């Protein structure tokens, strides 16, 4: 990749789009951020439009000799807005 | 999945732990979901820690006769902690 934006350069670009101070933005990302983790740790879906959606999905288990248990994955599936964008 | 949370119920949640207004929260939200997919488009990363980053990929043409030209892909990696987090 070309650069690389970390959190505080995340939300400096965003406080200063908003108004809100540097420390209010980040609390917000960083409650965004446990909220969405929390909701997929639970089972559930969360469903950004314009920008995609993060849920879980299974693994069964696999042999390949060595074992590897049942596990669940972290999906994140990018909605056409965000496609149509990183294409242009 | 079990349930599927949307925007208005993500902003929800997290204005309850802020203190910030549904509206507040819901513009910064916004802006975060643009700035991220800003930063993408322009190839470049945006790291998360605890959370993931998000990122480009690139497709070669390839042919099946018809033909798809090479286009970009979005990447999502989820951190250890988001994998950890879902496997518990």
């Amino acid at each position: 990749h070309h650069h690389h934006m970390n959190k505080q350069e995340l939300i400096d670009a965003v406080a200063a789009q908003t108004g809100a101070s540097k420390a209010q933005t980040g609390e917000t990302l960083d409650t965004l951020l446990e909220v969405i983790k929390k909701a997929v740790s639970k089972g559930d879906a969360v469903q950004l439009i314009g920008f995609g959606s993060f849920g879980s999905g299974k693994r069964a288990a696999r042999t390949g000799t060595i074992k590897i248990p049942a596990a669940k994955t972290v999906k994140f599936t990018a909605g056409k807005a965000f496609k149509d964008a990183v294409n242009k």
